């Protein structure tokens, strides 16, 4: 029932992916951001489940060149540096 507002970085990369509003449910920027990196080719399906975002504007706002879409907290986490409330 928290509602949370992204950072104008992580905004833009969320209604580039086709977000609409300008605050989310956590789970609602989970799904934008899924769509984020299908959009930009950063993960491929029935692999190794990796996120591949050197280059991406999404490796700079995490910190990371690529990270494991098993890694949840990490991602919590990695997205929370990116919120406003
Ligand atoms: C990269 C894809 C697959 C397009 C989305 C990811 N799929 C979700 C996922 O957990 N995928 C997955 C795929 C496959 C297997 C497997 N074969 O064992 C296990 C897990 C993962 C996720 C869901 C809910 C909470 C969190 Cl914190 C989360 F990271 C997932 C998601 O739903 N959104 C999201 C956003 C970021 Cl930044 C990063 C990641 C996501």
């Amino acid at each position: 029932e928290k509602l949370v507002q992204p950072t104008p970085l992580l905004l833009s990369l969320l209604k580039s992916a086709g977000a609409q509003k300008e605050t989310f449910t956590m789970k609602e920027v989970l799904y934008h951001l899924g769509q984020y990196i299908m959009a930009k080719q950063l993960y491929d399906e029935k692999q190794q489940h990796i996120v591949h975002c050197s280059n991406d504007p999404l490796g700079e706002l995490f910190g990371v060149q690529e990270f494991s879409v098993k890694e949840h907290r990490r991602i919590y986490a990695m997205i929370s540096r990116n919120l406003v409330s």
